[PDB]
């Protein structure tokens, strides 16, 4: 298929490019640039082994969309264009709405005028909030999330959900996932977080690399087994993967597909580090600091449903998830090329 | 002070315009006409006793926001431009985003830019969803709304209130409130729809003017006095009044001041059936029909905050509303002219 990959040169969307080329699609990237860096297209190329249409511009430019819609006659699109760092979210909530919220609607917007009914949204499980039972299932009603982010993220979910309402021949997936880790196995492709990384396995990673001092580890007192946080990572290649499935089985199948993308059960803080001190072979420096502040105990995705729906579940380990990390820091410490 | 009134032209607006005036501020309207027309202008003029500035564009053209703003020299901001028909809502949802959601986020995003902190959101009480406990009461928590429209508003009220987190001088008050209605005194303006209208009120008075043959009750079986649905009407001179002491009270006053803008009283359909038939010297026409789509038995607001607060409170009757909505009706037929 023809599909139209927003936001496909930054972490998780080229690893998704690779594998959509990988399994023939014609691939059409749509990034602004302002999280990631041309020098990874031929890096998607070459691991694609295929040419990936590139072109630099805004989701929010509601008409250059719906031209590039026409230009390349597209069947899908997966939309991964938006901001995601949540304390950010806190201090710039505008700037998030704006990209997230006004930039899916008028992406879906250019759509609906040039008649595109396909659509995976890269959703996020922040919308469940704090709407638990855990691990949350898809049949959980949504909660209220914390940030601005985690509301974009729910707004967006509910507007697609409406739309697919008023316009029933819409196929379109809510692809809920939590934390996206790892790369290529190529070390060619990874996460390149240009300020202070937002996410553990990188923080971590800049520690282990000299980059940093020590993790912080917020809270050593939870009701868990090792009393630090116990979260959800999930390879980006698993995650990638997730993706394509769920484009070319969804594609041209009527409703709001909603799927949590995860492994199916959570890690402490001290076991990832423990995997990354293994991985890059010495000790990774930390000290405990008390509760942060949006940070619950534990929470994990219920992948069920993926797996009975999709025949979707995660391959990789932790451990590959530490390594993958530690490979491509290592070949490339100075991540993506200006 | 200088206020600018997006969707001034529109029903509540325009009532607040008057009094805007009357109390003698610098009012600049901004509307699209989308709902409105010039024709009202001389009237909100000549009720007003002083001149309003027009201003022809859209809340979502930010630029043009902007250029108002400075032109202007604004102090504050009182928001009613939108759309609010709910059915509409979800039959074209996107439309309802992007003008109520979009539509504000452009407008705030452009008083930032020209340094305008003060804002009154001109809110719903559709947002307390289903998280009653009734009436409802600020210290609330919001619920989920059934309609884009519904959805839309609080969406908006999110935002608002973390763009006040974030920009802390501030001043923003959401005023929610439910059924607007009634005319001004004179007779010489009012609500009106052009189509079929949304509002009970309106329905009755076309059905009392001949152009419909009988009103609909949907459910006379509700577990409520007389068994139809209780709701809270407002008369429109009291909820402009509202928008006023709220505008002059809170402005530099920095925070996020909700309030709910009602009677603090709810009555059924009868009840207002009735107010009606007395209002227009005859019995209007009506028969019951099975309960509605997304309707509650009752429900209406708690309005001691305003009261305690801003020392407001609705001074006008149902039977008021009645009449004066006869009054404008009967005056004005036709409407306003083309
Ligand atoms: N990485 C995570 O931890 C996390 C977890 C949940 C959800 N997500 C979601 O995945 C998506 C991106 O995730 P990511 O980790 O690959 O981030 P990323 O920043 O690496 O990728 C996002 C890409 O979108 C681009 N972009 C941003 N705003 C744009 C706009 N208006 N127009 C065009 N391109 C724009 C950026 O330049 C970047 O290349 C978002 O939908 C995000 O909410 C990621
Ligand atoms: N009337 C009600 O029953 C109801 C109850 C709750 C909330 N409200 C709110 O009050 C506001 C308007 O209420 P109303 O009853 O006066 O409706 P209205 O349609 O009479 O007034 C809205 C005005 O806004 C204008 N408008 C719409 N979209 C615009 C845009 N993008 N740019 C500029 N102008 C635009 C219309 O032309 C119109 O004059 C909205 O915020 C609505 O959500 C009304
Ligand atoms: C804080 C944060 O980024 N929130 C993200 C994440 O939360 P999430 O908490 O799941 O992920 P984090 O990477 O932020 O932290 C994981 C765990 O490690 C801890 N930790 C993390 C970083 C660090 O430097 N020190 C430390 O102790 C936290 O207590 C937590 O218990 O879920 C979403 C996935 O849909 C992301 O899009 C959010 O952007
Ligand atoms: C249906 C509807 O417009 N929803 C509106 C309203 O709901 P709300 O239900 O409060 O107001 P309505 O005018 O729609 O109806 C009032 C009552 O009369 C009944 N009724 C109404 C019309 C009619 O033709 N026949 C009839 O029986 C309904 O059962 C209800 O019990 O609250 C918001 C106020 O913040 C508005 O912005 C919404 O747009
Ligand atoms: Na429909
Ligand atoms: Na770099
Ligand atoms: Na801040
Ligand atoms: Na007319």
């Amino acid at each position: 298929m023809r599909v139209l990959v927003t936001g496909g040169s930054g972490y998780i969307g080229s690893h998704t490019c690779v594998q959509l080329l990988q399994n023939g699609h014609d691939v059409i990237i749509l990034d602004n640039l302002c999280n990631s860096k041309r020098s990874v297209l031929p890096v998607i190329e070459r691991l694609g082994g295929k040419h990936p249409t590139f072109v630099e511009g805004d989701i929010r430019n509601e008409a250059l969309m719906t031209e590039i819609l026409h230009d390349h006659a597209i069947d899908t699109v997966i939309h991964f264009a938006g901001l995601k760092a949540v304390g950010e979210s806190v201090q710039k909530p505008l700037e998030y709405y704006d990209n997230n919220v006004n930039g899916t609607l008028r992406l879906i917007s250019a759509m609906r005028a040039a008649n595109v009914k396909n659509f995976i949204f890269s959703s996020s499980a922040t919308v469940y909030g704090d709407n638990p039972k855990i691990p949350y299932v898809e049949s959980f009603p949504t909660g209220t999330p914390q940030s601005p982010y985690g509301k974009s993220k729910l707004m967006v979910e509910q507007i697609l959900t409406d739309l697919q309402k008023a316009q029933p021949d819409w196929s379109i997936a809510l692809l809920r996932y939590f934390n996206p880790v790892g790369a290529h196995p190529s070390g060619d492709m990874g996460e390149d977080p240009q300020g202070i990384p937002n996410n553990l396995m990188p923080y971590i990673a800049q520690v282990a690399v000299g980059r940093r001092d020590s993790l912080a580890i917020f809270g050593n007192d939870y009701p868990t087994e090792d009393g630090t946080g116990v979260r959800d990572y999930i390879h980006v290649m698993d995650l990638a993967d997730g993706h394509v499935v769920a484009m070319e089985k969804l594609a041209n199948k009527p409703g709001v597909h909603i799927y949590n993308l995860g492994a199916g059960v959570g890690n402490s803080v001290l076991d990832v580090v423990n995997a990354f001190s293994k991985a890059c072979g010495k000790p990774v420096n930390y000290h405990f600091a008390p509760r942060r502040e949006g940070d619950l105990p534990a929470y994990w995705a219920d992948a069920s449903k993926a797996d009975r729906e999709l025949n979707w579940r995660v391959t990789r380990t932790l451990d590959e998830m530490a390594q993958d990390t530690w490979h491509w820091q290592s070949r490339h410490p100075q991540g993506y090329p200006d």
